[PDB]
DNA sequence: GGGGGAAGGATTC
DNA sequence: CACGGAATCCTTCCCCC
């Protein structure tokens, strides 16, 4: 009898940079982070649609975006400001339910079951929440209705931007047998491509294939996963998720094997993650570094007790010199990520 | 046989 | 050319009932 509502803000990013400066309106918008290794070197955090239509999206080189649109305006990403502009707007959308599961910096699912009766009153109270984020904080927003939340979800990604869906049961069960597997959250590249071997294309091929054979491929927690939207009764709840890691990772001027090259960024790392715990304190910490060949490679260890700065700095250190004892690769990113708070 | 954690890796958005 | 934050899940290893 669930009626999940899913809200995803507007090319956000970008989005708030323009309510932070009206006039880039209409103009395209590329909020960048610059790595500084070489002039304009780094990637692209996102685009506004303006410059989305081109080509110009999240994760290409700021080089082969300024390419392609020499004369956009490319920005500096500002988490911290697009953080709490998220945060608002989530707390506006708690006005509606106490349910509500903030899936990141710009999802939410709210469980409306109960303030509303329909999806007559769903779509109306879609209409109400997007019209009363804009007002307030000028931001445009993208509704998805469903009876479970990855169908919400979907229902926001055919209607994006600012768009508002309503995907009723009826439909369910046409995407069910429709809907390319691919569009389905939870299911990136690797995933899409394991699946195709198998020959599934749709959910509803995955309800034809031994499970065990499934599992196999892609793990059992997928499979239950694909298994169970195919069968239509996928219905998880909506908790209220709370933070268990914080942490930074930086790009360095260069590759390095040198400790004393990288160390000053390893330090400035953990400083940032620290600055971030604020009152809370981790038992566990990783180091984590980005190989020249972009592959990622670890090493943590969990403590009894709660980490200090100063242990954070010491085993920060002993930890990098495993990765460069066990790893003959350069390094080009490196950082930390402190899990298990008390 | 199997719980449970811890560690390193894998994948997603 | 190719930044960055964090969650879920997988596999192997380990201790030990
Ligand atoms: N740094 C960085 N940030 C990202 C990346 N991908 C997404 N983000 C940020 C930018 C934001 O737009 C935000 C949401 O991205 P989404 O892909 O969910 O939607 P976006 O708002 O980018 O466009 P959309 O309105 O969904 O078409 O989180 C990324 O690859 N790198
Ligand atoms: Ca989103
Ligand atoms: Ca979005
Ligand atoms: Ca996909």
């Amino acid at each position: 009898h669930m009626i999940v509502l899913f809200v995803d803000f507007d090319y956000f990013y970008a989005q708030v940079e323009e309510v932070l400066n009206p006039s880039l309106k209409g103009k395209p918008v590329v909020v960048c982070v610059f790595s500084g290794r070489f002039e304009d070197s780094g990637a692209v955090a996102t685009a506004n649609y303006e410059a989305r239509k081109f080509g110009v999206k999240a994760g290409i080189p700021i080089v082969e975006a300024k390419k392609i649109l020499p004369n956009a305006v490319y920005l500096p990403m500002r988490k911290e400001v697009y953080q709490q502009v998220s945060s608002r707007i989530m707390n506006l959308l708690r006005e509606y339910s106490e349910k509500i599961e903030i899936a990141s910096i710009d999802e939410a699912y709210l469980d409306i079951s109960d303030k509303v009766r329909d999806y007559r009153e769903a779509y109306n109270l879609g209409l109400e929440i997007k019209n009363k984020i804009l007002e307030k904080e000028k931001i445009t927003v993208t509704v998805g209705i469903s009876k479970n939340k990855v169908f919400a979800k979907i229902a926001a990604d055919m209607a994006k931007p600012n768009g508002i869906k309503v995907i009723d049961d009826e439909e369910v069960k046409r995407l069910i047998r429709e809907l390319d597997i691919a569009d389905v959250p939870g299911i990136g590249n690797i995933t899409a491509e394991k699946l195709k071997k198998l020959g599934i294309n749709k959910l509803v091929d995955t309800l034809s294939i031994e499970f065990d054979k499934l599992k196999g491929m892609i793990g059992e927690a997928k499979a239950k996963y694909l298994i169970s939207l195919a069968r239509d009764e996928y219905n998880e709840p909506i908790r209220t998720r709370v933070r268990k890691s914080i942490g930074r990772i930086v790009t360095m001027k260069r590759n390095s094997r040198n400790l004393e090259e990288i160390k000053p960024y390893l330090f400035r790392a953990i400083e940032e993650s620290y600055y971030k715990l604020d009152k809370r304190i981790p038992k566990a910490i990783h180091v984590v570094a980005v190989t020249e060949d972009l592959d990622i490679v670890s090493r943590g260890r969990t403590f009894p007790h709660g980490i200090s700065k100063e242990t954070a700095y010491s085993e920060s250190v002993k930890l990098l010199q495993k990765i460069l004892e066990e790893d003959e690769r350069k390094i080009r990113r490196i950082g930390v990520r402190f899990s298990k708070f008390i």
